[PDB]
């Protein structure tokens, strides 16, 4: 599984609007961000063009794809509690 991925988009270290506000759009994981989709989601009230192009490099810099559903996610390296 891609380690990043597996981060949340708040931690993912991109930009402030975009993993931030992939965080308050539900997506607290950058998993969920790839199996979601840029279409809508580059057109709320409070994101941008600019981020789509972040989302976008990473959606492309670990091999995946819009709305790319994950494997069974989340994975099992979030089993501590």
């Amino acid at each position: 599984f891609d380690p990043i991925l597996l981060r949340p988009v708040d931690d993912l270290e991109l930009t402030v609007r975009s993993a931030n506000c992939l965080k308050a759009e539900a997506i607290h994981y950058i998993g969920d961000l790839v199996q979601r989709t840029e279409v809508e989601l580059l057109k709320t009230p409070n994101l941008g063009k600019k981020s789509l192009t972040e989302i976008k490099d990473v959606l492309a810099s670990r091999g995946l794809s819009l709305g790319m559903r994950l494997e069974n996610w989340p994975p099992a390296s979030i089993a501590d509690e």
